[PDB]
């Protein structure tokens, strides 16, 4: 259950360097944004993007120093199990891809998903972040 | 629930819109910031090419500011509690400072629905008149 | 369920400027008055009133500076879910329209409503505030 | 419950009435202020053209002051707890300072009734003799 | 349920001024004595006693200054809902009428009442205080 | 429960009786003061024309002092807990200082009985020998 | 339920003055000893003992000053409702009568009683203290 | 439970016995003092004419001292918890200081039994050899 | 239920003086060791040992001053009701008899016992301590 | 759940790998250190002869660094709560500093499964491409 | 559960053994001291004539030291929780300082079994090779 | 239930001295690592390794001073009962054998096990640690 909404974006190159930078945490799950960061970064690598790097603890101040072409950022709106025994997992994420040249959001997505009650939070998140980030798969 | 939208301008893809401080009148922390992030993306998905999230709007060359407030953003109490969202929006012409467009939307979802889904879906419908 | 009681009032103009000013909160729901403020303001716009503005954090000191013709104020007497699982939402509001020239209450209303237990608080409130504020719809 | 009203003056639409400090003898915060707001509106709806909410009454040129106290204003305990309101009112001639009219009303509502409804409905009936 | 016990008393005049003065609160219901004060005062007016006044926050020091002929005082022994869901309301009151000339209790009453479980505390109290205070109705 | 009264004087309507400090040996606050107020009224209803509520008794010209203590004054625990009262009284000749009359009464009521009723009813029976 | 055990004692006179002095409280019921004091004193009067007096807050220092012939003292070992809803009342008392001349215990008793669950603590106590103190009834 | 008594002296009615400090090894406050009071009375009822409750014994001219300790003195847990008592006693010749008599007794009662009853009954049986 | 394990020991004399000295408390029952001390001492007397004395609050420093021939010591490993309503009592004790001449453990025992759920802790303890200490019965 | 691995180098038994600081993004204390210990052993079992657990890697002559983060490591709530693990890994060439290999794995186990088992089993599968 | 014992010396009745500090790795206070006391007695019952409970061992002329640790010593949770014991022992030659004998034993008992029984019984079996 | 995974290792000698050194505790069971230490040490002795010693409260600084040839270390990842009544015991351990000459891990193992709900934690642990450590049994 849930939906995914994507704007169009550029076809990314295998050699386009991407900085994953502070994914905001708007939930009461500690480190939820950090989990999304890790999950996102590996999604971006699995999608064929050779050089992907997560920022440390504007932000473009940094990404240029790492000679990144783009910055992937976002926020997590929901990341938890619903309350009670057999509460299903629920994830909600937004993502922005930023062109480091001008600071302009060239691609954006929103995805939410409510899981099976016999599913893990990490599983749903991981699946959703992969579907949401699929247009950032490297072009053939 | 419901959605009510007033008349408003026909938006162009090159019209710069700046999303600014969506108030949280709920007990869910960061409800407003979540509403900002979803709104910005809704606008971009609606074809507004340049949307930024924060007077300030002028220095960012924005034509319009999108603002508003969240009135409800939560699961109802108990297990199987259903997600409830309530939001108001206002679209502001930056040159004169006037509300040119405003809207209000509420929604209650199924028991097995995510709150983030309801909110995202609702915010999409409410802001649907700001696409082109 | 519930009732709405309205005094007569003037037929408002599309170009009558209205200031929405501090709606008292007499409930234990934080920001309940602020929610009513936002809801009310958009109701007033949806009703055809072009220039509607909510005051910041007598009060007529301000409304004249904004050249407002009227001030809509009120209070919230109830704004909550009844207690327990499946507690129905309940709203209770009063509203006064003030002529900024003389300070006189020219129109007033009281509305209460108990919702469906499968309804949101925000939904009931929004519906009730719209019915209550309907005589402030702009004249044709 | 019940309502008992004493005799009182025939009120005129131009008689200025000032609602003043309705005591809260309940554990529901702002019960009295809620009773003030509902009363004022009841009076206006009853045709009193000028009703204001706060010696002081003289400086506001009021003929009468409406006052009173709330004795009960709550849901009964437990889920399905029924709303209970109890109120006393007194109408005061400002020139001499005498109670010219007084009334007492209590009411218990259905389980599925709002407290704000009961109170509003009750306060309407109690103050019904102050209309014209 | 409950009983009312009354001594004889004088037949009060419509123009006999009465001061309602500090009704003691012997319960754990806050303001219970104040509620009885308000309820009592209006009962006394409804009973045909023209000038009735409640004292502010012996006491005869005051009542003479207000030229009162009598003082109605008392205490509340019980004023609550019995414990638990559907606990019936229970009221218990005593009342003394004092002649301001000499300080002598010329009339006295005790009333208790246990209510219907679907009844309000305020309703039972109000009814009981009216029955208890009925001999202080003004003579024809 | 029960009531036991010793012999005592035949009281006259003009005999001034002063009720003085009825001890509270319960966990119900003001139990004793409630017992004082009910006692005073019982005495007046019993035809004692002058009863006052506080050595001191002499300065008030009282012939007798009524005193005592409350041993139980509560609802039994749980819902449907029944009201339980237990009281002792002593009547004192003020001139010599001797107990001339004394009595003890206990009572348990129905589940649907008020505590104030039980106490009032019990205190009436116990003090019934002090009427005339 | 329960038992009463009594030693023999003197036949007391109607004019034998008795001081009731500090009945120890060995329970977790506050004022339990004081209740027994009051109950005992009236039992002693009801039993035909004309002058009976309870001491204020050895002890024979006092009783001689009041010209008492005897002192009735004791302790309360149990005075409570058993735990839970419908817990029966339980009383346990010991009593000593002291000759003020020599300080010697001339009469002593122990009584315990478990009540009906629909009985009051005060009722059981009162009944038990009366049975226990019955040999101190005045001789004919 | 059980009772075990050792041999001991034949007590005379004129033998002065002084009850001294019965230790409380329970969580029931004053268990030992309750055991002292019950013991003293048991001894008197058993025909010992002079029994007093507190080296010291010599200055009171006592022949014997009765002492001991309480090991259990409580209701078992839960509603319907049964009362449990456990006590040890020792009888001491004051001249030489030797235990001349000692005894141990435990008892569990019915659910509907008072703790004070069990203890009193048990303490009676245990000390029964000190009567004459 | 439970077992008792005893080493052989000497046949004790009726006139062998025994000091019962600090029985360790290894449970969360306060005074458990003290209870065992009292119980043990009387067991030793009931077993025919004329002079038995419990120490106040090595230890042989004391026992020699009392001219004791032996010291009985030990520890309590368990002394409680099992958890919950109708939790059976459980006792666990070890005992050492010490020759005051040389300090050598000449006799030792371990006993545990789980009681009937309708039994007292004090009863089980008392029974077990008596069985465990039975070889210290005086020889005929 | 699932496992996704990117391409990576063919590892040799003599390639020194150093496991370094696996972040804990869970509320289970030491989740990351547990993940480090299991990973190191998985690598050794996979035939990497020299694996050490902590710039630093250079001074230890390591060719590769294995790192990552734990996103979930817990039993689901309630009794019969099922164990849930979620992990990301990255393999880093020490000379240039580049990720040459990366992987993500999640897993939910039976109710009667140990958490340590799930994690160990999952971490084995995820790192299976780093064996030779 | 189980018991595993290594080989060890044949003990003589005159071999002095000193029990020394048995570690408590449980949340049951004094578990180790309880294990010391039971062990000492087991050894004595096994025919070791001189067993003492505390380098030090030399000054006490002991040949061997018995030591160890408790890993579990508790009732399982809930009512009817079964008692669980787990212990390790080591026997040490004092002259050289070497472990000459070591053993490990665990045991779970019936619901209606005492913890002290399980432990005592288990410790008996584990140490059974140190008898003669 | 559970698994055991072992790398190959050397065939250890009966006279190869082994130091058991700080087994990390990654659980919320206090002393879990210490229990594993004790259990492991005796497993190593039972496996035929004559001289086995546990370290006190790199670490190779110590093992050389004790002339140890190897160090057995590890960590405990899980050591507890699952939550609730009848929660089964669960153990999870890793182990490293270190050559004291060079500091190199020459043998390593991971073992987890979920027990029977009518089993003790100590029993499962003990069994698992013995299976896991079986290749460190001394060669014939």
């Amino acid at each position: 259950m849930g939906t995914v909404r994507q704007t169009s974006g550029p076809a990314l190159a295998r050699g386009d360097k991407v900085a994953v930078v502070s994914i905001a945490n708007y939930t009461e799950t500690p480190d939820a944004g950090h989990s999304a960061e890790s999950i996102a970064a590996n999604t971006l690598r699995a999608g064929g993007i050779a050089d992907v790097r997560i920022a440390p603890a504007k932000a473009l101040e940094w990404a240029r120093s790492q000679n990144a072409r783009y910055v992937l950022s976002g926020a997590v709106e929901e990341w938890r199990y619903k309350t009670g025994v057999d509460g299903e997992p629920v994830v909600g994420v937004t993502f922005e891809l930023i062109d480091v040249s001008n600071g302009a959001v060239v691609w954006s997505a929103t995805g939410t998903r409510t899981g099976w009650s016999r599913s893990g939070l990490s599983s749903v998140a991981t699946s959703l972040i992969a579907k949401v980030l699929s247009p950032l798969q490297a072009r053939q």
